[PDB]
């Protein structure tokens, strides 16, 4: 097929033999599939680990390859954290590139939240559990900011949830060209990504840790609305006009004034005035401690 024009250098720190990998069902679309890995840890060769594997489609170009490589190398550099999707290994030699990453069995946080809305098929979440989820997501972002990583698309759809209900930030290492970002393309739930972007990111294409903090304000809103859709019915130009006039979303029905205040602070018009992720981690810690299970 032409796969591939260049040569991939080997990296013994991360390489896994291809036959140690037992590929399973598609998880999403580069496409990500569930797989079983035999002997991921080279001191325990007879255990399988469920993992997710990212790979190129048959249609891919040298550019897609380069992008996937960039994400893998960024992930090597950023190192490990409980609340991000971690690099586990890679198959780079003698065949298609496979990037092996942590598997989150309950899927993305948006659907996870929606599936637990009171009926009108699992159980409802307590206030404490919602705040704990915000807290975990903030800890992940604080780790990434400390490693000088700007996410640029933080949203519930890019938070994954493990078997053990651990929140893990995903897709922080993607290489995208913000200038070819089409404001009109929609997500696969049908929503417009532009609704998570800070105004200076939106209008001026300036991406900072402060604009990530704006996005985290929107994610908080998602959490306390149980996976609700920001600015429903609103198209891109009307959104621009809302933001230019200083509109901010209403306080979700079940949500304390302290948490809504946290949201509004994340949405400060002056970026320097927004809290940092470190501050959010401390505030959410205290609030988790003061929130009832019941
Ligand atoms: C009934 N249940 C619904 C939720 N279920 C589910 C659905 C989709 C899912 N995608 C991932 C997943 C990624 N998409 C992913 C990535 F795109 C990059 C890096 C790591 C990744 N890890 C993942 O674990 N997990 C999923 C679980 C399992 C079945
Ligand atoms: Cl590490
Ligand atoms: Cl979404």
């Amino acid at each position: 097929a032409g796969v591939s024009e260049y040569e991939l250098p080997e990296d013994p720190r991360w390489e896994l033999p291809r036959d140690r990998l037992v590929l399973g069902k598609p998880l999403g679309e580069g496409q990500v599939v569930l797989a079983e890995a035999i002997g991921l840890d080279k001191d325990k060769p007879n255990r399988v680990t469920k993992v997710a594997v990212k790979m190129l489609k048959s249609d891919a170009t040298e550019k897609d390859l380069s992008d996937l490589i960039s994400e893998m190398e960024m992930m090597k550099m950023i190192g490990k954290h409980k609340n991000i999707i971690n690099l586990l290994g890679a198959c780079t030699q003698d065949g298609p590139l496979y990037v092996i990453m942590e598997y989150a069995s309950k899927g993305n946080l948006r659907e996870y939240l929606q599936a637990r809305r009171p009926p009108g098929p699992e159980e409802q979440l307590s206030s404490k559990d919602l705040v704990s989820c915000a807290y975990q997501v903030a800890r992940g972002m604080e780790y990434l900011a400390s490693k000088k990583c700007i996410h640029r698309d933080l949203a519930a759809r890019n938070v994954l949830v493990t078997e053990d209900n651990v929140m893990k930030i995903a897709d922080f290492g993607l290489a995208r060209d913000i200038h070819h970002i089409d404001y009109y393309k929609k997500t696969t739930n049908g929503r417009l990504p532009v609704k998570w972007m800070a105004p200076e990111a939106l209008f001026d294409r300036i991406y900072t840790h402060q604009s990530d903090v704006w996005s985290f304000g929107v994610l908080l809103w998602e959490i306390f609305t149980l996976g609700g859709s920001p600015y429903p019915g609103v198209p891109v130009e009307e959104l621009f006009k809302l933001l230019k006039e200083g509109h901010r979303m209403d306080k979700p029905s079940n949500c304390t004034n302290e948490l809504y205040m946290m949201m509004r602070d994340c949405w400060h018009a002056v970026p320097s005035q927004r809290p940092t992720f470190k501050q959010l981690v401390e505030d959410l810690d205290r609030i988790v401690a003061l929130t009832s299970n019941q």
